[PDB]
């Protein structure tokens, strides 16, 4: 009688075992104990809410608050009057589409005779209708409340959707990640798919309805009825031209693919629309506890209870404390930076920091696609920032004294991420306008310690390697720039502060002065320095300039410290010193190491090893003439378009440290050899497309120019030199696309493909794809990637790559078993429902039944616990388990598949989870909750912005947090979960498909052709004892390193190292001598543990 008294006019009885028509709306939802929405019980929600928005006094009375938001002024009130009238016309469209549905094929006539038309996949909206004469009609309270949710969704959906990477697009389309076309990713994130639009809209509808789900009701109605309403509202928005629908066909690019995907984009409002200063008036008027809002002053966001998009995992108490500290920081608006942005204008901002205007008649088709994506990011960030400024400006007359708070949540890899799309932590344009840092300095004397901090901040913003030089040397470098190239730019900024105007050629002045140092952070350095020059009182200068403590190769260094076992080697000691770990050198900073000891970082070290491997490969095939020519063509092509590859006049090959940046970072991230090859080739094709645009530009200026000079005009001193380069380009492309190398029996053989490149090119629409693209990747994989991966292994160590292999095998095997049991357990439950008369196919399972299936998997240890963090590698949301349609609209379109939260195969995702989660993720968690933690800082991943008044103390604390995170044992945590899984697993109950996947990870190629169940089980237990041996070695190494004196300078910006107060002196020793001393303590620790066990 609870919900049966609020909606007594609904069609059908509320009994699950009735005879006629049953109402599944009242059987699936229940009234809450305390109210959550103010529209429950009303008769005209679209009229009561519109009345409350007509005045400030009425808004306060309806909301029951002392005062309303100051931004809710008269201009905003007028704009909401038109929006409410627009929402009344949306309801008229919905009411007219229902009458057509009941008229075609006599649906209404049959439904009134007893036919269960409300249980259809498209008739699920018949559970919220009422009888009216001989026909049916909507329920006014339920219909008008859903319209209000659509209006709020239309205003803020874009600024809340997630960002799709290349991996996500590949899964949706089905095309291989390494063969994704040009601009496909940039097209996908512009709009949203059907599933994303409907699911997000349906979430708001349920919230506004203010009801609670029934745990014993089928998932086909608790999730289908809200979804069926969302699809109808989205269809109405398309008819009203509020949402534009675009259809992309995969058969155009891949004829073998028959998938069709629709994309929906919301039409955006004007940048001067007064509604942009307060777009959450409807949300705060309906919900008792609004979710979308901006926090001012003492308004502190609440702490989330579960991980991001991982509802099965809850934040640990240690993780919740870190979130609370990060949400207490106050942000402030820098007025001089804001006025500079609006004076320059959006057009000049795009011209300076973007691609500017585009003339598509002189651009390549593929080149123009990338330029538009660059412009979109800058333009969207500019619009988002100035909408916030409008809201802040209404709170007080002084915009610089309004504190701002931001919400945080935990990423599945243990990373604190700001909520929203464009915020200081994500957008660089917004980062320079809203700052949490402040300082007061005495700059009346140039020899003060305060002036040295001021110079350090300016130098780092102007692209100067401050962590590789001493303070005195850095000061000399900055002085030359200030009085040299940057002088014209400073003069313009000085006039701007006093007057407030800019010249018509301001873009050209900044472009010439900055050059290769152009960035958003470099603009603030010019303004801050110019403001200091005109300050009347330099002894109390207040500035928001900061210094960023950036880690030196944070990724690779963490891996070699956390997942390395065995005895110490001199090579490890030398290579780990480049990361900031010094043994036997008290109070040694990174600036001293680079200046005197070693000036090569990890990126340069791997480049040198790559040259060594490349020379050995050529010498192996010295007698093979066809193989030698193929290697020459690959290097020749990369020399023409990549600045990191250079060939001398004598044929000597020279490489730069910039060729191993990306490969080294993604190698630690578990990416395979094919992934590196695909990215390397993509860099070459981008340069080729850009060179085609120069051909079109040169032809327009001079139609009589030659083809060679139109291409390599600026890369050749004479015309004859230009003709030489053109011949090289044509020959290399034909050679690299005609034959490919095939690795058989351990040797490489050239095999023809028959799909070589022929004909005359067209600069406007030149494209490389199909079999031509695959031929290029085959040559790159076997001739350049293989030598590259050998050099990387030599630097990081052979033991580190051994730990990654066992970790990948252990996680993949566990995920395969979990996925098979989940699918095998929901099919047995469905077979039981077939004997239930009150059950129909399409209702799926129940939330109570789904929770029992997941609880039965607890004896296999699906989650990894480290004591302060939790990880769930196999968790995902997929529609494979349900394999059925959830709901459609009244036109039998917009079919939405049903997706549930079920485990899935891991693959190579195990390595990134533990390298990042226990690496920089744990370091930043400690830094926010440690004793005497730094205050007023912005914590970007592997970085931290610090004010000029606390650079020394905060840098020392950052190095202390790094040392704490190096005492962990990620392998031991994985071993403990894997040992429990092996105790309870039963391989004899696995499907034949599952047994084939496990054999691909535990056995060799020859051993898995006819392997039995016993062979697979025996091979899986071997991995268990491999993890135990690795984990024991890591534990001993950390114990030994804690007994000696160490200096930690991983955050090398300032030069404030941290000492571990060890009591063993290893100074005045070579790395060869230190390894022997460390190995002596390693053998003593092993003996004690074995002796203790014996006792």
């Amino acid at each position: 009688e609870g919900i049966d008294a609020v909606y007594p006019s609904l069609v059908g009885t509320a009994d699950s075992k009735a005879e006629g028509i049953k109402n599944y709306f009242k059987l699936s939802f229940t009234l809450p104990e305390e109210q959550k929405s103010r529209t429950v019980g009303s008769e005209a929600p679209l009229k009561d809410v519109a009345q409350a928005l007509s005045s400030r006094a009425r808004y306060e009375l309806f909301t029951e608050k002392e005062t309303a938001n100051p931004a809710f002024n008269g201009e905003v009130i007028k704009r909401y009057k038109e929006l409410m009238e627009h929402g009344e016309g949306i309801a008229d469209i919905l009411r007219s589409r229902l009458a057509k549905f009941l008229n075609t094929k006599d649906v209404g006539k049959r439904f009134a005779q007893g036919t269960e038309a409300n249980r259809w996949v498209g008739g699920k909206l018949l559970n919220i209708v009422e009888q009216d004469g001989d026909t049916f009609k909507y329920n006014e309270q339920l219909l008008q409340t859903a319209v209000l949710a659509g209006l709020q969704w239309r205003l803020t959906a874009t600024s809340n959707t997630a960002i799709k990477d290349a991996k996500d697009v590949a899964a949706i389309t089905g095309i291989d990640q390494a063969l994704l076309p040009e601009g496909l990713v940039e097209q996908f994130d512009t709009g949203m798919t059907l599933t994303e639009a409907v699911s997000s809209l349906a979430q708001k509808i349920e919230s506004y309805w203010g009801l609670s789900r029934n745990p014993n009701a089928p998932l086909g109605y608790t999730k289908g009825i809200p979804t069926a309403m969302a699809a109808e509202i989205l269809a109405a928005f398309v008819e009203s031209t509020d949402v534009v629908e675009n259809i992309v066909d995969m058969s155009e690019i891949d004829p073998d693919n028959k998938k069709t995907i629709g994309l929906y984009t919301i039409t955006e409002l004007d940048s001067f629309d007064p509604i942009n200063s307060f777009p959450t008036a409807i949300e705060e008027a309906v919900l008792v506890n609004p979710t979308e809002k901006m926090f001012f002053g003492d308004d502190i966001p609440p702490v989330a209870n579960t991980q991001l998009r991982n509802p099965a995992v809850r934040n640990t108490p240690e993780q919740k404390a870190a979130l609370k500290a990060e949400q207490a920081t106050e942000f402030y608006v820098h007025t001089p930076m804001v006025q500079f942005y609006e004076t320059l204008g959006k057009d000049r901002i795009l011209e300076l920091m973007g691609a500017g205007t585009l003339n598509k008649e002189l651009l390549n088709d593929n080149h123009a696609k990338s330029l538009e994506g660059k412009n979109r990011s800058v333009e969207d960030s500019y619009n988002q920032l100035f909408s916030v400024i409008e809201q802040v400006r209404a709170q007080s007359e002084d915009i610089s004294t309004v504190p701002i708070h931001y919400a945080y949540n935990m990423t599945r890899v243990g990373r604190m991420q700001m909520l929203g799309k464009y915020n200081p932590q994500s957008a660089k344009l917004v980062r320079e306008a809203i700052l949490p840092t402040k300082a007061t300095l005495d700059l009346s004397n140039q020899n003060n310690e305060d002036f040295s901090a001021f110079q350090l901040g300016l130098a780092q913003a102007l692209d100067i390697k401050v962590h590789t030089m001493t303070r005195e040397v850095m000061s000399d470098e900055l002085t030359k720039l200030l009085e040299g190239n940057l002088k014209p730019a400073i003069d313009m900024m000085v006039e701007f502060n006093t007057t407030g105007s800019l010249p018509e050629n301001a873009v050209d002045v900044l472009n010439t002065a900055l050059g290769d140092r152009k960035s958003f952070v470099a603009l603030m350095a010019l303004m801050e320095y110019s403001r200091y020059l005109v300050a009347e009182d330099k002894s109390a200068f207040v500035t928001p300039l900061y210094v960023e403590a950036d880690g030196v190769t944070n990724g690779p260094i963490n891996a070699m410290m956390l997942m390395t076992g065995g005895l110490f080697t001199p090579d490890w000691i030398r290579n780990i010193a480049k990361g900031g770990l010094f043994i036997g050198s008290p109070n040694k900073t990174m600036n001293e190491h680079r200046s005197t000891a070693d000036n090569n970082d990890l990126y340069q070290a791997s480049t040198n090893a790559l040259m060594e491997s490349l020379g050995k490969l050529r010498s192996n095939y010295a007698s093979n003439m066809p193989i030698q020519s193929q290697i020459d063509s690959l290097l020749s092509l990369m020399d023409l378009f990549l600045p990191d590859i250079n060939l001398g006049e004598n044929g000597a090959l020279e490489l730069k440290r910039g060729i191993a940046k990306n490969p080294l970072t993604i190698t630690i991230y578990g990416s395979g050899a094919r992934g590196i090859a695909g990215k390397l080739v993509s860099s070459v094709t981008d340069a080729i497309y850009e060179r085609m645009s120069d051909v079109l530009k040169a032809r327009a200026k001079d139609p009589n120019i030659s083809a060679a000079m139109a291409m390599f005009g600026k890369q050749a001193a004479s015309e004859a030199h230009a003709e030489e380069l053109l011949a090289r380009f044509l020959k290399d492309m034909e050679t690299l696309t005609s034959t490919v190398p095939v690795k058989r029996k351990g040797v490489l053989e050239l095999q023809s493909t028959g799909t070589g490149a022929k004909g005359k090119i067209n600069p406007k629409t030149y494209t490389i794809k199909g079999e031509q693209l695959k031929a290029l990747q085959e040559n790159m994989l076997h001739f350049f990637v293989e030598p590259l991966r050998n050099g990387i292994t030599q630097t990081v160590g052979e033991s580190l790559v051994y730990s990654t292999e066992q970790l990948q095998k252990a996680t993949q095997i566990q995920s395969v078993v979990l996925e098979d049991m989940f699918k095998q357990r929901v099919q047995e439950k469905l077979a039981e429902k077939a004997k239930d008369p009150t059950w129909k196919k399409g209702d799926f399972l129940t939330q109570k039944e789904l929770n029992d299936i997941q609880a039965s998997l607890n004896n296999l240890a699906p989650m990894i616990e480290t004591g302060s963090q939790t990880f769930y590698i196999a968790g995902s949301e997929n529609a494979e388990v349900a394999n059925q349609v959830l709901a459609t609209n009244l036109d039998d379109r917009m079919r939405v598949p049903m997706s549930i939260y079920a485990p899935a195969q891991a693959g190579v995702a195990g390595i990134p989870f533990m390298t990042i989660g226990t690496g920089d993720g744990m370091m930043m968690q400690t830094l926010s909750t440690m004793k005497g933690a730094p205050k007023n800082t912005l914590k970007i991943f592997d970085g931290m912005n610090i004010g000029l008044n606390d650079i020394t103390d905060a840098s020392r604390k950052a190095n202390e947090a790094v040392y704490t995170s190096w005492q962990g044992n990620p392998i031991k945590n994985v071993y403990e979960s894997y040992a429990k899984f092996m105790k309870n697993v039963d391989f004899s109950k696995l499907s034949p498909e599952a047994l084939e996947a496990i054999g691909k990870s535990a056995l060799e190629y020859d051993q898995r052709e006819n392997a039995t169940v016993d062979d697979i089980a025996n091979a899986a237990s071997l991995i268990e004892r491999n993890l135990r041996n690795i984990a024991l070695g890591v534990d001993i190494r950390h114990k030994v390193l804690d007994k000696v004196n160490l200096s930690i300078d991983q955050m090398a910006a300032v030069g404030a190292p941290y000492q571990n107060n060890g009591k063993i002196d290893l100074s005045n020793m070579t790395p060869e001598q230190q390894a022997d001393e460390l190995n002596k303590l390693f053998r003593e620790e092993l003996e004690a543990r074995k002796q203790k066990v014996a006792k």
